[PDB]
């Protein structure tokens, strides 16, 4: 009857992460000055460096500088002993204008509402009723985990907690008539970077109490749920020191922790004309909006687009068998619903708007506002 | 009865592909000389530049200057009327040994058959027999199309295609109970980096009739069939010029194209202590050896890992119910004729081996051989 | 009677002289828009790469990335076998802001005529009536030799002529009572970049007898003169490829060749607050003017400043012994006539126009306009 | 009868010093390994940044990330606080192969006795009886006084000193028959990065008392010399991320403070073959022989060179009327006493030992040992 699924997540200060953070930070940061930016911003970090490499074709003056240095502030790593410090890094810009070859195809000279996708790609939506937020347990909680983390290393509880972590939930599920239950936690893996003066028993301890119990409600723990905190011993030197860092490098921690589809495209970095995320967003919001405006329990919805055209090649609507209604009519009730022109997204869900840098960590889905997990009333 | 499903791939020479390739001929050139290396090496493009950020342990002497530039000959990269030429670029070199803090927990002080993780990760392996390749039709002939390219620009035959392009297929399925039918291709698209002088009518015919034609068996293409053929009109700049390249970007390109799921980790630049690649090839190796050793015809496998922990803290095994054999049976199965820790992988794979760089394009399954394409026999 | 003296000059696809003209690039597009720009732009060159390093706080909007590919096309370097080309190459920016503890020291609150120096030195100044130019003729024929390369290359008379270039040029000279007449040639040394596909024989006759037989008056060569043409043999491999390049790594060819002294200074990269460079166009304004105006055949002069300090600490003249006037005289002239605080300067010799990049390669002395070269009249 | 002369130094931790610093490192670390190895490795150092650009071929395997992070280590760059830290920072390593166009026309097929020059240059030498070292004393207590200011920060005096630093000192001289004597110190400057913590007055106290009055003679001090010490008022802001260092950028610091002349040529990241480095050398050599020698009292020396050839196309000596003997004869003695094909010099001064590292900060003449600083006995 029951089946394990794991997910990972992790902190603001994994180097992958950070880059994240920074990609959107710089896009957030053009898109307070020039609405109709066009960025295409990667963000790499390593011992000392951060480099952003990509295309950006905008009005705005912009501190990249500043805008990188506040970013690596706001993550915690401000001091050398912390193994990164934004006071005293270098930041490399290789930036050029969006390819011209580009600019033509995609956006010169046509209404914005039908405007062609930014580039080809397959994006994938999925929402299921297992939980509150309409995502898989596994992928919430090793969220939530990294989360709390956070809120007692700011707060001064843990000031021995650094900003590098990972956390991973294993969870036994049981299948429901397609749907999901998930019924206990099987197995939480904690790896998070430390002051050297700390010993490990200590740290454990403040895991499993002040982390794991506080996080995880109590129904999903019990005494063979086995915990693996600090699993390597060590891990003093963390962020970029440790590991090189690239954007778009947690795109299955960004989205559904293995669950449902991705269709190889990142987030971070990128406007609304970039259908790597406008489309994705889109997919969620309607994955949202058909298990919430109650036709299925759980729901896959791929898209597809083509470079220079506005509509989406393909649309697919899987709902694991948990809908009385047939596929050919969810595609029709999505269809009646939505327009998945990347031009008519941006207005239904006010994607000119710089709130990207808090997508950059704890998941694009799942959470708080954002205008893309308010799901839409459907009429059918 | 029938859904639409798409999946893309990109050449040899896409941004992402080509720092993918390099990272893995950086990987072979240590292999070549130091069997037991340590390796995470990120290569990112950009106008002119290539960067190697990351950290390898070896006794290995390498010429990372000429290990890249050979990298980027053979890929064709090789004039400034290209936008890319690996004699004059740059190559920046930021590479450090492996933290020491994860030195001690993965791989100091143990039997290389008890080696624990490189890294925390969830990893996923699928295989279907709607191809001969056990892989889904949709990716196969995404990568078969750019294979025709470059097949095609290396002969001569059409010596105005330059190394970047990007395919794209979409198929017309069926369900048979549990299991998927390819029935007709829905959407093609491709859209290849050229030389200014061609023109667009000509491109498209060419697309059209040499590539498309000699790649889609004609018994998927009919009249209905669209074709996207340079969709955005002119692709005269491309490679690292056009667009950021980086490592690991293309994740979903190297497996199955949205099909089954992905756990988040990249393969390239990474030997197999890394379990992001060594236990995702161990678990394509198992589902094409369950498919092909007969009891499903659609498989899909997660595994997980705990950083400095051999075995694998979960294995679960969905094969959409298109096996006889329940689903704690095959895990039994599984377990009986695997051994999933990384350093029994290894040697079962051969994994030691310099061959990296030949997965690093066109998919690192469903193809030709590589050791865990090639399924073994189960007993049970 | 008679001794030999030596100068080299380098032609403006020499790696080091490519920065030093991009840092003048960078400088002149600042001041375009803003007259009282804060620049201190490091420019380094090797193979695809100019990299950006310094301190610039301005009110004007640049696009570096433009402003240094132009500066690389008009220099020539304009495709792959050429071993550069602007625009494929990789363009890093690692710019700041000036030092807020230099900002407050220098120039925040103070009427712009009582401007402290931009930080301390020394620099010198030196004129001779050897020549027309009042420099070394070992100099002025140094530079006109690269001149001349440059015009046969850029016209199409030795389309094999790359951009890379250096020649040499030895005088005999004799003492005339403190002052130096030029008499014979002793050695000229020419070696510059070329095409393959044009043999050894062919570039030194060209060079002998277009080049040289162009540039040097005949009084000056005769059967003893001793020519080094391509005496490498081989030079197909030039600029940043070849050797890699950094400004201010020219600083005597940028003056007087070994003739005078040379306070240490860098000229490009710098706004006229660097008194490295004001105080060192100034100091060559007063040479030039006492020889001119009459006083001496041939003349140094020191100046030092502080960080922070207006007036200079010492001002020291030295006329070789060819003038009837005394050392506490010329001193006494010099001081009645030049104010030589950095902010009167910038008043007196115009150095808030954007005219340094035509500075940054034949000298900065001895050449047609400038307004340093134009001598004051002296009242005495 | 008296005239002013200023001259600089800088710091161990001036950014321009670390390069050099870092560049000789690089350089001792290959001949540690490989005596003939052939090495042109520039350096830049910015905030957060070390880069390595340039050409060595070699049989030597560096560890450049550990020669570099020492190399800054012993500098004292070694917290955040500092504004520079080895441990943290970024280094990338831009290297290739020495030209093998350079490589044929210099060092291939020869006896290493008869090598050619590794480039075109002219190089100068020079020696004055005015002090112990036989250098010019403004210089000299330039160089002293920031090596105070390294005792006091390394052994605790003065725990607030950082690292990077300049001096500056001005003497006035008189003219005593071709030769000078100097006679009083007029202005002594002294501006050194330091912690927040400190008070300016404490400061300026400790430098003239601690360190000035430590170091200058007090016969050379009195009531009249002015002194400018923290003429900034604020230096928190220092090294790399103050201002932008190079390799090369301090070169009359690191020879004769403006004295005599200069040729051009750096000396820091060049092995033997580089005659901007071994003639210079052999130049001062030579000068310091003359006139320990008994056959002057101050003494300039210029030679020149062509690239792959062995001799130098020139010699000068001046004397400036200090001498009984010609300018014929000097000339006739050197060339009896010495041989200045740079691979005879590589003999007899020893240069293929790393101790290129203790050249590159207080000067590369005047000092201690060093194999040039130790006059050869003179037959004439
Ligand atoms: C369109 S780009 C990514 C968008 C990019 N970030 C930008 O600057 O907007 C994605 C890939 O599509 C391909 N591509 C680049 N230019 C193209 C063009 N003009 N038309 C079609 N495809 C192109 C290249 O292989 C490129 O790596
Ligand atoms: C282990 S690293 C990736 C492996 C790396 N490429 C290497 O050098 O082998 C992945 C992430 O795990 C975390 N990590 C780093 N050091 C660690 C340690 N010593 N123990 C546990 N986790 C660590 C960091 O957040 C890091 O980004
Ligand atoms: C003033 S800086 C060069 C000017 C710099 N290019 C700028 O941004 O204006 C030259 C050297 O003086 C020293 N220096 C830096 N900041 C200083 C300060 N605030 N006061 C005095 N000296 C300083 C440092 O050693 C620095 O390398
Ligand atoms: C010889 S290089 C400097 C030596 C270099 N650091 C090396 O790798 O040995 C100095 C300059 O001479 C010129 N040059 C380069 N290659 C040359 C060659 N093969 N023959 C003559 N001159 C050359 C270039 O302009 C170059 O910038
Ligand atoms: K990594
Ligand atoms: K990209
Ligand atoms: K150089
Ligand atoms: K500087
Ligand atoms: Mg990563
Ligand atoms: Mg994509
Ligand atoms: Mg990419
Ligand atoms: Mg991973
Ligand atoms: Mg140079
Ligand atoms: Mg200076
Ligand atoms: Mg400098
Ligand atoms: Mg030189």
């Amino acid at each position: 009857g029951t089946f394990l699924f794991t997910s990972e997540s992790v902190g603001e200060g994994h180097p992958d992460k950070i880059c994240d953070q920074i990609s959107d930070a710089v896009l957030d940061a053009h898109l307070q000055q020039d609405p109709d930016a066009k960025v295409a911003c990667e963000t790499v970090a390593k011992t000392g460096m951060i480099l952003l490499a990509g295309e950006i074709t905008s009005r705005a003056a912009v501190d990249y500088q500043k805008v990188v240095r506040e970013a690596v502030k706001h993550i915690g790593y401000d001091d050398s002993s912390k193994g990164f410090d934004y006071k005293t890094c270098n930041v490399l810009v290789a930036l050029e204008q969006q390819s011209g070859d580009i600019a033509q195809g995609v956006h010169l000279d046509r209404n914005e509402e039908d405007i062609g996708a930014g580039d080809q790609g397959l994006m994938f939506g999925y929402a299921t009723d297992e939980t509150e937020e309409c995502m898989p347990l596994t992928i919430v909680l090793a969220h939530k985990l990294n989360a709390k983390l956070a809120e007692l290393r700011r707060n001064g509880t843990l000031p021995w907690l650094r900003p590098d972590s990972k956390t991973q939930v294993t969870v036994q599920y049981m299948q429901d008539r397609g749907a999901v239950l998930p019924i206990r936690v099987h197995t939480i893996v904690i790896s998070v970077q430390h002051d050297e003066e700390v010993c490990l028993d200590e740290m454990r301890d403040a895991l499993k109490e002040k982390v794991i119990k506080a996080v995880v409600p109590a129904k999903y723990l019990d005494e063979d749920t086995i915990y693996h905190l600090q699993p390597s011993g060590r891990f003093v030197i963390g962020g970029p020191q440790g590991d090189a860092g690239l954007t778009g490098r947690k795109i299955i921690v960004d989205t559904y922790g293995g669950w449902g589809a991705h269709g190889g495209g990142a987030f971070s970095g990128k406007d609304y004309t970039k259908v790597d995320r406008s489309a994705a967003y889109a997919a969620r919001w309607v994955a949202k909006s058909l298990v919430k405006g109650g036709l299925c329990r759980r729901v896959l919805v791929q898209v597809s687009y083509a470079i220079g055209v506005s509509h989406p090649l393909s649309i697919s609507i899987f709902h694991y068998g948990t809908s009385q209604k047939s596929e050919r009519e969810l595609l029709e009730i999505v269809k009646k619903n939505f327009d998945l022109r990347p031009g008519v997204i941006v207005r239904d869900l006010d994607l000119k708007k710089p709130i990207y840098q808090r997508t950059a960590a704890y998941g694009h889905f799942g959470r708080d506002s954002f205008p893309w997990e308010v799901p839409k009333k459907l009429k059918y």
